[PDB]
């Protein structure tokens, strides 16, 4: 929806998913699901969201396999 | 070079290449080369980058037009 509270106005739903692929490489989201619910919180503007790109996006850079 | 001061140890540069159209997305890096530069230190992770993903996400992200 264009008034989903968790990020309003969202006309591309693919960088939508794209984004929500750090959260889940950042830990298992099941196990930690009120983690998981805040990185996607505020259109992944949150703190938990920028810890987790701080170790995915090394981790991937670091390795040879693409996206 | 895996010893690039700006970030070492990267075998993926697809992804580099990718983050880096952040900082380009989000001013004119020509005009502002200084900041462009500090954009893409330190494997993006500083605050020109964040600050930049917080303006270019939405914008991104509120528009129809895919990226791929």
């Amino acid at each position: 929806s264009l008034f989903d509270p968790s990020c309003t106005g969202v006309f591309d739903r693919q960088l939508l998913r794209r984004l929500g692929r750090v959260c889940d490489d950042c830990f298992n989201v099941f196990r930690e699901p009120n983690v998981a619910t805040e990185c996607r919180s505020n259109c992944y503007n949150n703190p938990v969201f920028r810890q987790c790109m701080a170790y995915v996006v090394p981790a991937h850079l670091h390795n040879e396999h693409r996206e």
